[PDB]
């Protein structure tokens, strides 16, 4: 995966595995498999669904415990986009990242996230490079807007 998962996600992954769990009979069907990945949070392709069945009911023979099942869902949950998370989600994402609640993120307090997000600490360079990916506005600071096309294609 691109990065650990944080107790937040494995409670979807959770909450979503109770569900799928508890549908299942041998197979799970397309129908369910997609329910069960939009309760934490994901749009599957059909594609997609057509693979993922394939891989439970076929390579797996329907046997899936809580850890095949995020190891499944943990790469999706984690490719998640700005349009599947909704407005509330992402601006609750961004006042994690604004801890003094000015409504920019600065240096540090992207640095603290990173920290956070990525388990380990991240060089002085990197962030002020990440900032110079990120900054639309040239005023050094993120804004909402940065944030979300931060996690925009
Ligand atoms: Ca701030
Ligand atoms: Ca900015």
């Amino acid at each position: 995966m691109d990065r650990s998962l944080r107790p937040e996600e494995i409670e979807e992954l959770r909450e979503a595995f109770r569900e799928f769990d508890k549908d299942k009979d041998g197979y799970i069907n397309c129908r369910d498999l997609g329910n069960c990945m939009r309760t934490m949070g994901y749009m599957p392709t059909e594609m997609e669904l057509i693979e993922l069945s394939q891989q439970i009911n076929m390579n797996l023979g329907g046997h899936v415990d809580f850890d095949d099942f995020v190891e499944l869902m943990g790469p999706k949950l984690l490719a998640e986009t700005a349009d599947m998370i909704g407005v509330k989600e992402l601006r609750d994402a961004f006042r994690e990242f604004d801890t003094n609640g000015d409504g920019e993120i600065s240096t540090s307090e992207l640095r603290e996230a990173m920290r956070a997000l990525l388990g380990h600490q991240v060089g002085h360079r990197d962030i002020e490079e990440i900032i110079r990916d990120v900054d639309l506005n040239g005023d050094g600071r993120v804004d909402f807007e940065e944030f979300v096309r931060m996690m925009s294609r």
